[PDB]
C-alpha cells in the first residue's frame, strides 16, 4: 500500500516528518510517498489543485493523505472517499477533495469519527498528523473505510467554487487563469483546447492583448519568444521558450484572460 | 529497521542524497525517511530543537542519523545513544542530542572509533556522510551499538545549556522564545501551562504587551486576531487565526517573553 | 532495485511526484530515492554537475532517472547507459550525463525509441516523465536496456564542454570555479591538488587576490577566517570557517581563478 501525502507544513523541519513517524508506527508496511509539504499557508485552493492529477498517476492501491486544515480542533471534520480508480483519500471536508474527485469522482464517502483510527491524545492544532495522516495510515495497513465512522452521501463533500471557461459568441473564450507552474513562470488556464476548436492567437487580460502562435511544446519558437500551447494535463497554457511568462507579462492566478483566434 | 536522518546541507542538490546511496549501500532494507536537511547552516541549536520530537513520533527499530558538523574533521567525535524507548541515536558530540535525549533519556551510549562502522577513506570536511550517516546504516543492518567503540557513561554526553522558565512570585512566568513556527509564524515559548497553573493573558516582552486570550485552537479567535495556546508539543504558544504572529509583533528566537493572568 | 530521481521541475507542488506515481504503477517494488529537483530551471549543466558523484555513491543495482529537458518533445531523444559499475542511467541525450560518466565511464549505451517503455500518450512538454522516468522505471522492473531501442556507440553521447585546469609554468595553476556549495557558501573549483604538487598559497580572480592558508578542514582555522582544501570530491576549494567565501569574495560560478604556492 502507498500512502501519497501532502500538507502545507512545509519540510523545513520535523514537523512534516512526524506525521511519517506515525505512519510507520501504525503501517510499518506502507510505503510513503511525498507530493508537497509546500502548499501556501492556509491555501486550501492551491492544495486541491496540487491533488487533481494525483488519483490518475498513482496506482490504485494508494491512499491518498491531504491536509491544509486551519480550521483543525473545529467542527470541520475529515472524511474518506473512494473513488472510481479504488484509491481511498482522507482530507478536511473543507473543499481540498474538490478537483481530486472532478478528475476521478467519488463512488462513497465517510465521516471519520472512530477514535480507533485517530492518534489519542488528538491535539486541536494538528488535526492533520492526529486525525487524517493517522486514518490514513489505518487504511494502509488494512483497516476497512467503512469502520471510520459513518456513511454520507458523496453530495455532502465540501466543495469550493469553480469558474467555467466560458464560450463568448464570436469564437473566443473568457476563462481565468487557474495556476502559475511557478518552477518556470508558465501559466495555466482554464480553457479547453476543444474550446477553441498551426493558427495564430490573440490572447486579452487586463495587462495586455497580444498575438501568439500555438505550438505543442516550448521548443517549437526561439528562445525567450511566447507560445500558447496544451499543457500536459489537458488546458491552454501560456509560456516563453527558456523564459518566464510570468513574469514577463505579470499575469497572475485567478486573472481572468480571454483567447480566441487570429 | 528506519533510518530518520537530518543534516544542514539541504535539499538542493545531490549532497544529502549522497548519503542515501550510502545507506543504500550499507543497509539496502533500511527504509530512509528524512526528518529535514534544511537545517539553518551550522545551527547545532535549531538542529536539535527539530529532534526533540523525533523519538516519540518514530517506532522502537529507529536510527536517528542527525548531523550539524562543522567541526567535522576535528577532535569532536560521533556518539550513539541507546534510549530508553529501544532507539539508536547518531550524531556529532557537539549538543546536538540534548533535547531528543531530555525527551526519551538516554540508557548507555558509545563513542564511534570503530573503521568498520565508517566509510574509509573518510574525507575531512564531511564526517556526516562518512562517520554519522555510514555507522547509522551499519546499525540499522544489524552491526551491535556496542561494536562501535568505547561505552561511555551518559554524563559525558555533550548537552548545550536551556533556560528554564521561571516563575516570578505573582504569578507571571518569565521564558524565552524557543523556536519560530516558521512556515506560519507562530511563536512556541519553553513556557509550561501547568505553570500558569477560558481565561485572559497578560503576554509581555521588549517589543510591547498585549493582552490576549487563552484558546485551544486558532480558530476559536477570528481571522487576524492573537491567542495564546497550547501547541502540539505541550508549551504556550502564540498565534493569530490564518496569520503570521511573528511578522506583525516582530518576535524572534531567543526573545526573553513574560506572561501571567488577567 | 533503486531508481535515483533528479529532474529542474522543483519539490513546491505535485508534478516531480507524478513521476513517483508512475514509477510505483511501473515498478511497485522500486525502492525511489531523490537526489533533487532544485535543479535550475533548463540549466542542463548544473544538473550534470549534480549528477556527478551519484554513481560512486549508490549501488550497482542503480538506475539514475534524471532530467534537466527543454527540448522535450522535439528531436532531442532519451538514452540509456550501462556505466562500469552497472548501474544504468537515463537521461536526455542534451550533455545531462557528461560528468557522471567522466565519473564512471559509459560501456554500451542505448537510444530510448521503443513506446514499449514509455507512458503513452506522451505529452510533448513532459518528455521527463513520458520518456526519461518511465523507461527508468521500466529498466527497474526488469526490462532489458537492449529493448529500449538501437544501440548507439558511447562516442555518440553529448557531452558539455569541460574547461581542463591549466599549470602555467612557474607552478600556478589557472583553473575555474565549477560550482557553488550553495547552502554554506563554499567555492569547488576544478583546480587539483597534485596539480599544486601546511602551506600557504596565493589565490587571483579577477575580484582579489589574497593570500590564503592550506588546511584539511574549516575547523582548522579561527572562525570567519579562510581556507584552501580539498573538498570531499578531489579538488580544491575555499572556503570561510563558518560563513560564506561566496558573499565575502563575491566569487562566482565560471569565473576564472589562478592558485599557487607562497
Ligand atoms: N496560526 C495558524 N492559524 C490557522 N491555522 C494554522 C495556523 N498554524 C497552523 N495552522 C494550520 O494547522 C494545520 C495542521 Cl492541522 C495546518 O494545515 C495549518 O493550515
Ligand atoms: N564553510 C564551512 N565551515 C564550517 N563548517 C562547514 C562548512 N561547510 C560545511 N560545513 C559543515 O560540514 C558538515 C558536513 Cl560534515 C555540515 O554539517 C557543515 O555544518
Ligand atoms: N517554459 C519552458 N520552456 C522550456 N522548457 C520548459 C519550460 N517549462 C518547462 N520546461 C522543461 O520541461 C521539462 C519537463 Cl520534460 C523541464 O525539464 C523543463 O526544463
Ligand atoms: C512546465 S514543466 C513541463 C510540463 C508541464 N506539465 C506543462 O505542461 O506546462
Ligand atoms: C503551526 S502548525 C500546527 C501545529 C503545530 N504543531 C502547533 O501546535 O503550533
Ligand atoms: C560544504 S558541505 C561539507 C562537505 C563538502 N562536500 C565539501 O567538501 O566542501
Amino acid at each position: 500500500p502507498i500512502i501519497a501525502y501532502l500538507s502545507d507544513i512545509g519540510n523545513h523541519d520535523e514537523a512534516h516528518a512526524l506525521g511519517k513517524g506515525l505512519i510507520k508506527t501504525i503501517a510499518p508496511g506502507a510505503e510513503i510517498v511525498d507530493i508537497t509539504h509546500q502548499v501556501t499557508p492556509f491555501d486550501v485552493r492551491e492544495g486541491g489543485l496540487y491533488l487533481q492529477d494525483v488519483p490518475a498517476s498513482f496506482p490504485a492501491n494508494t491512499v491518498i493523505a491531504a491536509y491544509v486544515y486551519p480550521e483543525t480542533g473545529t467542527s470541520t471534520r475529515t472524511v474518506v472517499v473512494r473513488n472510481e480508480k479504488g484509491q481511498l483519500l482522507v482530507a478536511p471536508n473543507n473543499g481540498l477533495l474538490t478537483w481530486a474527485l472532478k478528475a476521478v469522482p467519488a463512488v462513497e464517502a465517510w465521516e471519520v469519527t472512530s477514535p480507533d483510527v485517530m492518534n489519542q491524545p488528538v491535539t486541536p492544532t494538528w488535526y492533520g498528523k492526529d486525525v487524517v495522516v493517522a486514518c490514513g495510515a489505518h487504511l494502509a495497513a488494512g483497516v476497512a473505510p467503512s469502520a471510520v465512522g459513518p456513511k454520507i452521501d458523496v453530495a455532502k463533500l465540501v466543495t469550493l467554487p469553480t469558474t467555467p471557461a466560458v464560450q463568448l459568441g464570436d469564437g473566443s473564450v473568457r476563462g481565468e487563469v487557474v495556476r502559475i507552474d511557478k518552477a518556470f513562470g508558465n501559466v495555466w488556464t482554464n480553457i479547453s483546447l476543444d474550446a477553441l476548436s498551426g493558427k495564430t492567437l490573440q490572447v486579452t487580460a487586463e495587462g495586455l492583448s497580444v498575438e501568439i502562435p500555438y505550438y505543442a511544446t516550448f521548443g517549437e519558437v526561439p528562445i525567450g519568444e511566447p507560445l500558447v500551447y496544451n499543457n500536459s494535463r489537458g488546458k491552454v497554457a501560456l509560456g516563453l521558450n527558456q523564459g518566464s511568462f510570468l513574469e514577463r507579462y505579470g499575469v497572475a492566478a485567478g486573472d481572468t484572460v480571454t483567447i480566441g483566434l487570429v
